[PDB]
């Protein structure tokens, strides 16, 4: 198929709830090689989070069964075995994505919008990698996870002003993952903390019209750190 | 592969609690071609795994055939719909040629009494009426005929063997009177077999037993609201 084709393709396997389809489709177009457009750079991320999704509940389920007294051991390996054989699956699609990623999206993005968007998918599909990891290789995801998402928040604070809806927010996903993934509380609310105090202060810059844009984001960020701050 | 029937049996358990119903219906596949008798736990395990395996397919079929209705002044969108839908009807009549070809190999010769061999000759209805559902030319007037077939052998063991509201006899009516319905486009003949198998029912109320009451009642309500929308059509 040619690009539109593939597109046209992708948005079938949408409406048909074929996602693994439509991950193909969209991974096709991406090997073209060429910057994706708003519409397709989206229709990636959902065709992905779909595909990878269904594996991480499948994983939650069976780890959960797994995490439950079961004296026949010869039951118990089952359920270990079924667990790493969606394990396998779901690191074979992390890493199809990954290297999309590296081979083609953030090499080729020419604009920050562009280039924050594939640094937090990247590390995104390293988070999902972490949950599922053991020993040595779960603090080396872990690692890879915050220096994605740590160059997406270095880009966003130097090309978007503080009250810009991408930057907000990726500033609220990076203090969750301190908060989440590091187990480091008092550093996830500095990072909100910053973030908003900064917002806060250019309220008077936004139009009377449009400032729910930002707002929105903001009191996400507010919430967590009543959360946080009272433990 | 390796997987004992105990292994297999218990991934397909866990397949089914995972969502994984490829998974599911490959486990009890395998199951079934060792040959024994499946276990009235193992057979919902079977027919519940490819109940879904092939539910999914023909959820998809009927969102692209619907929107390949969209006359697309195109060629070219209007060519992409028809290839993908035949691409999913492929998928939808390989998964149906598999369930039909563990009926007519294993299931239904296993089968040891009458409410199992009633069971799988309705699911080989069932399965022919999916494939019915996407047939064309002389393809479709096989398959309507082979299921018709399967659902009228399946009938006439039912109204030997079974009491008028086991929830498989009444099941069989349901799907044998959607059949009339959907397939051979006769509302009326729907209808009156739906009407004669709800009435055996109620004329025979010492029938019912606690064990399978809530079953058959299920069952009863839904012959009547199939009735009720077929009437006021």
């Amino acid at each position: 198929m040619d690009k539109s084709e593939l597109v046209q393709k992708a948005k079938l396997a949408e409406q048909a709830e074929r996602y693994d389809d439509m991950a193909a489709a969209m991974k096709a177009v991406t090997e073209q090689g060429h910057e994706l457009s708003n519409e397709e750079r989206n229709l990636l991320s959902v065709a992905y989070k779909n595909v990878v999704g269904a594996r991480r509940s499948s994983w939650r389920v069976i780890s959960s069964i797994e995490q439950k007294t079961e004296r026949n051991e010869k039951k118990q390996q089952m359920g270990k075995e079924y667990r790493e054989k969606i394990e396998a699956e779901l690191q074979d699609i992390c890493n199809d994505v990954l290297e999309l990623l590296d081979k083609y999206l953030i090499l080729n993005a020419t604009q920050a919008e562009s280039k924050v968007f594939y640094l937090k998918m990247k590390g995104d599909y390293f988070r999902y990698l972490s949950e599922v990891a053991s020993g040595e290789n779960k603090q080396t995801t872990v690692s890879n996870s915050q220096q994605a998402y740590q160059e997406a928040f270095e880009i966003s604070k130097k090309e978007m002003q503080p009250t810009h809806p991408i930057r907000l927010g990726l500033a609220l996903n990076f203090s969750v993952f301190y908060y989440e993934i590091l187990n480091s509380p008092e550093k996830a609310c500095s990072l909100a903390k910053t973030a908003f105090d900064e917002a806060i202060a250019e309220l008077d810059t936004l139009n009377e019209e449009s400032y729910k844009d930002s707002t929105l984001i903001m009191q996400l960020l507010r919430d967590n750190l009543t959360l946080w701050t009272s433990e």
